[PDB]
């Protein structure tokens, strides 16, 4: 597995999809608080162009995956997991307070 503090710190663009079509895209900052505890920083918009802004995590808790986490100022609660597919790119897949499962990815910029 990747090493969290290494490998997340960035900023990244993200698209996350629910299953009935809602969409949220933007730009998140990661950085460390702890090497267990990565902050993320986000703004971004919805799919119906409402702007969002918010922050989150990427955890280490459990032995087999990251947590991932992101509470948006819409007041959509995001919680998850994610899996990392290369140096630039990770899928998400995470649950909403809404009662929408959504799917999506971040992708590494340069600054």
């Amino acid at each position: 597995m990747v090493d969290a503090a290494q490998y997340f710190p960035g900023t990244w663009e993200f698209r996350f999809r629910s299953s009935d079509g809602k969409e949220y895209r933007g730009t998140v900052e990661m950085q460390p608080r702890t090497p267990t505890e990565i902050e993320i920083r986000f703004k971004g918009q919805s799919s119906d162009g409402r702007p969002v802004e918010g922050r989150g995590s990427i955890e280490v808790r459990s032995p087999y995956e990251y947590r991932f986490e992101m509470q948006s100022s819409d007041g959509a609660r995001w919680e998850g997991t994610l899996q990392v597919r290369s140096p630039d790119s990770v899928e998400v897949r995470f649950k909403s307070s809404d009662g929408r499962e959504y799917s999506g990815e971040f992708r590494r910029q340069e600054g």
